[PDB]
């Protein structure tokens, strides 16, 4: 799909048999979602944004299917407001940005 | 151009004359550049994210050029991470999220 600017580009994700609104999100290095309660081995992590850091949980390998487009990898889990797709993902299923 | 995302996806911009590097960040609503002068008058804002909010100075109507691509719209300046063009330039410009 083409997805404009005008709003947050919004898009259902599937993770962890959840389906989840994420923000397609070119200004994240990683992959991070709202605090969930994922089975498995994790790594601590501090994640810098703009009112500085939070602590995530670091899960790696983890399937991760965006409106259609399947992707696996590391995904932290954390106090973010808001479920984020960061460039490890978007790689995978072949997401440019086009102007 | 068409920008993939095995790299973070810095461009140079201009502005105020100068020239600076700035992450095209489709997570950001918004555009805020690190502490730097510009011209006219601002007024205080305060932007969040992860970790919180920040005070920003919000410059209005700022011309930017970014990766040659002629924008006219409001800026923020403050102690962000790094400089980030954020979708109301991104719209501006035409950029556009494909996969
Ligand atoms: C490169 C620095 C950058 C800050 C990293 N983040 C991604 C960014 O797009 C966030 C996304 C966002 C939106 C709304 C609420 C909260 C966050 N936008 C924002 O924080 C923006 N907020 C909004 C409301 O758009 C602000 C910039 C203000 C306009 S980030 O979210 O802090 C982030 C994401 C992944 C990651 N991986 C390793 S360090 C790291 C940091």
């Amino acid at each position: 799909p083409q997805i404009t600017l005008w709003k947050r580009p919004l898009v259902t994700i599937r993770i962890g048999g959840q389906l989840k609104e994420a923000l397609l999100d070119t200004g994240a290095d990683d992959t991070v979602l709202e605090e969930m309660n994922l089975p498995g081995k994790w790594k601590p992590k501090m994640i810098g944004g703009i009112g500085g850091f939070i602590k995530v949980r670091q899960y790696d390998q983890i399937p991760i299917e965006i409106c259609g487009h399947k992707a696996i990898g590391t995904v932290l889990v954390g106090p973010t407001p808001v479920n984020i797709i960061g460039r490890n993902l978007l790689t995978q299923i072949g997401c440019t940005l086009n102007f």
